[PDB]
């Protein structure tokens, strides 16, 4: 089906963000696992898988709209050097992702691509859940202290 | 069955306390969940449900006695701004509630409304169990430290 | 996540309508049960539970958006003195509630809070189902007569 | 297999009656459900499905006989404005359908299309069962009164 | 519940498209079955059922909004004389249907009938899935050749 | 455990190849699915998953050896424009991948990193199986013809 | 099958390291159990069992090669006086063991005893997994503090 060219551009921008998130979350997961913080590693693994599923749906939508999905361009990963920074790097990426999702939904609504809007809204709901998770973890570090926070994330 | 007017007034006073407790505990529960203290959130949710069941039985009793249940007037919620304050606000409310239950039981006894007395005694038993829980939590905070106490209430 | 202040105000306005509905439907349910109209009592109970679940989701969303949920201010209950009035009071409340929901959705859309919109849309779907039920009940009273209508709601 | 041209015209006339009946019963069903008369709504839905199955078999036979099934021409639906009129409208349509079935069977017999006759006889048995149902409902309205009749059709 | 007059007109236009689709897809299905192309027959049958379910929901929504569903007016069916034409006829109908859905969604949005919009968005998702299927089939005919394409659709 | 710096560099080069392969195979899979060649799409999907698992093991090994896995640098994807080109592009990437694996194993052996060698040997066995598959597909296209080959890959 | 004499000498050296490891890990396990750190005790017990199984395979290989397995000479156990030291003593033993495994593999390769090499490679894989575990435990002590680390290892 011949899609709106600018919708396809927005879908590729969202996909670009997902590709960053896949790799950033996967690396964070395996760093946490290496450090013995296996509950964080498993949770971050599932975040990465969730972003892979989002990327799959975006690729499929772009192709249906007769666009070319961009899996070639990879923006800057935000990694960081300890648990607090890794969480804040994830949160910075998510806030950028949700900004782009909202701008994409505006445009889908304006050109009447209501199915693309529904897909992006579903993705945004997942990203807002991730934001809730991250903000909560950063708050917990403050409430229980870093030592206890990390302790509580050693065992799955 | 025509009830004693003052019994019905006592029952509506107890009901008023329950309506405060339902909302205060439900809000406390959701604040704790939002902060990632899900064991506290879950326990406080069950306390709110318990008060909902008490309120149901009082409403049913008032109607049987041919009175009008007062679900319109809501007294002051005691919310507080951190875990210790929230627990103490709950405890303050409970101690007011048990005082009111005792005065109502005295009056039921005097006018021979033994079934209303039995209902209020059952509610009083539940409220004293709540008081036991709350006093114990406040004492645990002192014994294990706030950070450990919160850590232990992160996961269900 | 820092929410739009007016979104939060709208969500609290919706929450305020739910708190009225919880109590109005609960009291109606227990009145109908006391009168032996247990099918009405049970259906109205489930309506009250529905509104409790809506209020829960609203409270959770307001807290995520870093607002304060208002569980303190309870507006006017619309009770009524017989079955037809009780149903009409529920319907008047629902029509106010759906008006407020639509206005809230407009503002969510305007500020790009698409997740709050989706939550409100889901609540609106539930409220329109309640309106369908209420309008149908009122029409059935006209078609079968009040005595038959009440007869048909004695038993579950 | 090359069918008799006039047999095919008869099958298309029967099919045309079925297409009217599908829509008329389906709309009646959904009207009754909307009014809270869900036992009538469910029964009328099953009448509509029955006519759909008849239409399928007619379409399949016409194609086997190398004719063109006519799904384009829709005759006048008989809707009516209350339960008694809706039942009478269905019955009027059914009596027209059974007259047309009888004439089609005569013709099938004359040209020795005994398999088409057997199909039409099966459909005629179904339609006489519908007529029995409709005549019985109209008679019940007279015997129990309209308010009781409708009351008995509120719940499935 | 009193619906918006122009929403009801849009819903009846959508329903009119569905009534065309139901019959067009049903006839196409039975033509393919008659020709021994049973996998196409089965798939097209399920498409027809899908449109029947959409029409049911539209009819129910129109009646809830106190409008009259139009099951009387049947537009032009697009049939076609061979497999390629039949698929292109379905695709032409679907492209008209999605245009009309998008215009109806615009109008529901403007009058704040967000529940009608959600229903129409769900129907639109289904129709874009049909378009995906149709465009894919027409493309497969080009890649594998007509004779192989038909061969692959003989057996369910 | 402090690894050999040049081993870690080899492992990061292998990982780099895997990241290309993940995206190339995933896009190919979704292109084939979009075109209705679902058997090719499913097989290529599982190839993508295989490379994801290889990348996981490489990341875990690099981190164990106290290196930094490179998920930032993405080399050129080889995307075909038709099935035969897509298969040849996969094959060209695989032949580069196995050359790099062999050179990495030579170096692992020279510095006695026998566990890293064992990991790479396992990956190489997988890649030779992929090469076997790809060479076999390209051969089949020649033996059965492209139209038949594509026909055989329509259905899962 | 008469083996290479220096292979057998290497296998006996590896066996000697395993006999030290068996006893050192078993004593550490029972020390941790005595101290109430039963999760550490259980994990170290399973490490001891692992080394017992390695020793068994070495004994079997040496006998097959017509050598005499040396179970008589026991080198110095590295015990240590607290958890951190005990883990470090285990890590120091493991690093000597893997050095010895690497030299043994070099010699097996030179004299073409590829089966002995494969056995040692499998043992080396196990020992590198132990090193991972130990390094991670030492890292966790730094990140969560010793008191939390030991707390998390009290219960299995
Ligand atoms: C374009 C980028 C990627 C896409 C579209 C993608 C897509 C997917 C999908 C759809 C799944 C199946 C998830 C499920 O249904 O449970 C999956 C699984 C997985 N992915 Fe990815 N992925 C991508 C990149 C990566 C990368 C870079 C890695 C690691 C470096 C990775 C590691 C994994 C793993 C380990 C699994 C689970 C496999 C299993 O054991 O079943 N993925 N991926
Ligand atoms: C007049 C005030 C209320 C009364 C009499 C009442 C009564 C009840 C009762 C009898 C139940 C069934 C519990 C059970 O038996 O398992 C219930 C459930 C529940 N209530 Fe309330 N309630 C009140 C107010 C509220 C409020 C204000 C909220 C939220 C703000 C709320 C949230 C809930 C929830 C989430 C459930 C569980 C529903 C489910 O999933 O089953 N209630 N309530
Ligand atoms: C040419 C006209 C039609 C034909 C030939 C037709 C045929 C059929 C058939 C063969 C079935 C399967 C019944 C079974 O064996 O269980 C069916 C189901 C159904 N039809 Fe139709 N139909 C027609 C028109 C319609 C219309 C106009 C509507 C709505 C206005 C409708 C609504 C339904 C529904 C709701 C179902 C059941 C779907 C389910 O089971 O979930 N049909 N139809
Ligand atoms: C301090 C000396 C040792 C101690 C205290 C010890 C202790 C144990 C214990 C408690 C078990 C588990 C028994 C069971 O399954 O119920 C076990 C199993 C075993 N041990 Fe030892 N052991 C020692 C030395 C050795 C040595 C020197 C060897 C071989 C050279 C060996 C080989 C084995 C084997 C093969 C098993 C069976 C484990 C399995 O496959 O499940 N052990 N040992
Ligand atoms: O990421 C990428 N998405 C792409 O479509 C793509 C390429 N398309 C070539 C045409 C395919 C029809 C070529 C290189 C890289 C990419
Ligand atoms: O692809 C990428 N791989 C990376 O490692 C990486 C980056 N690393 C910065 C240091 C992270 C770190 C800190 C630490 O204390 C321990 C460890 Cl293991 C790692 C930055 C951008 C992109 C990439
Ligand atoms: O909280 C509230 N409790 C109430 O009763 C109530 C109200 N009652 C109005 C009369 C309803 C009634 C009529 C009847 O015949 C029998 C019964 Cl039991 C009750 C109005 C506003 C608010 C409230
Ligand atoms: O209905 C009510 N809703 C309320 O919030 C509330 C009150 N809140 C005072 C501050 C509570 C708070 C502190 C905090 O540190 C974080 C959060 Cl989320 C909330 C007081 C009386 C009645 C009500
Ligand atoms: O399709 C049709 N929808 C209709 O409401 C309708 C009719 N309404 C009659 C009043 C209810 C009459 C004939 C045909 C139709
Ligand atoms: O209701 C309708 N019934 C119809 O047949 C029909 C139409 N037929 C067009 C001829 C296509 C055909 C070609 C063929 O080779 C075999 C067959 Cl059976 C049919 C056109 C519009 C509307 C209708
Ligand atoms: O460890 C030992 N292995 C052996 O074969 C052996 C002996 N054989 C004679 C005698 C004493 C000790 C040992
Ligand atoms: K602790």
């Amino acid at each position: 089906m011949k899609g709106d060219k600018k919708v396809i551009q927005h879908l590729n921008k969202i996909l670009g963000n997902e590709l960053i998130a896949i790799n950033q979350y996967f690396l964070h997961s395996r760093m946490w696992n290496d450090w013995g913080l296996k509950r964080l590693g498993a949770h971050e693994y599932h975040e990465s898988i969730d972003e892979m599923k989002h990327a799959d749906k975006l690729i499929e939508r772009i192709l249906f709209l007769e666009g070319l999905p961009n899996l070639q361009d990879l923006g800057k990963l935000l990694i960081g050097e300890n648990t607090q920074e890794m969480l804040q790097c994830d949160l910075n990426l998510e806030l950028k992702a949700t900004k782009d999702l909202r701008e994409a939904i505006v445009h889908c609504e304006q050109v009447h691509d209501y199915v693309s809007r529904d897909l992006l809204k579903d993705i945004l709901e997942s990203e807002e859940e991730h934001i809730d998770y991250l903000e909560t973890q950063l708050g917990l570090i403050q409430k229980v202290g870093l030592e206890n926070y990390l302790q509580s994330h050693m065992h799955e």
